[PDB]
DNA sequence: GACCTTCCCCTTGCTGGAAGGTC
DNA sequence: GACCTTCCAGCAAGGGGAAGGTC
């Protein structure tokens, strides 16, 4: 297959496929005598991986370092679970910091009458101003 | 004052502030006959709701326009409360989008016996083998 | 005109570095 | 020696469109 046939089934751009190449996170696929890539199965389950990795918070390293795995036969199917463990952990924290968030911000919006007045408690909260 | 100065009471970078005055975002300080940026307290105020924009979500853009709300003195508070509220839902997009995520990561664990054998329906499951 | 290749720039929100000019 | 001023370079994670092959 080619790269566009590729895109199309895994949902990637072309575009993120070479990338994803040059960065050492797939397999290079073999090149065609007009060096067209030409891509196996493998490299579809390759590329996959990376994007299903990718849509469930995991970052390119890491997306990398599953794949490293699925390479691996003796691997152990525990030192996934851990880094699937630690992704739902950082998934955490940061649901915890976007509460904050929400909060800091709903707080300053109750009290801003909002009403066309130009004293508006958000700013002059934001700023240490008054 | 001086950037550092500005710097240190703000918790801003000497960096991060050039750079918002290079993006339009706060309004220059006044040079000296040397050149060094020499701060008012009106620009402590800018720098600082930029930065208090920041932390509670905003992006740079939006941050901006704070500010330049923060400039008007014939602003409607409730332009910022409008503002403020779509920052909110933004927010709440944002952690349903992370919560499907955890979802999605934590069948996959189970799933998994984690036991040093190497078949993983993590992996199997990202990638599309099997 | 339909893809295929490499080339480097645009982004967002900064942070670090190295030259040089003050302090 | 530690301030400041400028620009060079780059991190994620690719996107945009050049300039060319070649079927
Ligand atoms: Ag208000
Ligand atoms: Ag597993």
């Amino acid at each position: 297959m080619n790269i566009s046939d590729v895109a199309k089934i895994t949902g990637l751009t072309s575009k993120a496929i070479r990338f994803y190449e040059e960065k050492g996170l797939v397999t290079p696929p073999m090149r065609s005598e007009n060096g067209y890539r030409t891509y196996t199965q493998q490299h579809l389950n390759e590329l996959t991986l990376l994007r299903q990795a990718r849509q469930v918070g995991f970052n390119l390293e890491e997306s990398g370092e599953l794949v490293n795995l699925f390479n691996d036969p003796q691997r152990h199917s525990a030192d996934v679970k851990r880094r699937t463990l630690e992704k739902v952990a950082e998934i955490e924290r940061h649901i915890e910091e976007l509460q904050s968030m929400r909060d800091q911000l709903l707080a300053l919006a109750n009290a801003c009458p909002g009403d066309d007045s130009a004293d508006c408690p958000i700013i002059e909260n934001l700023s240490g101003c008054c």
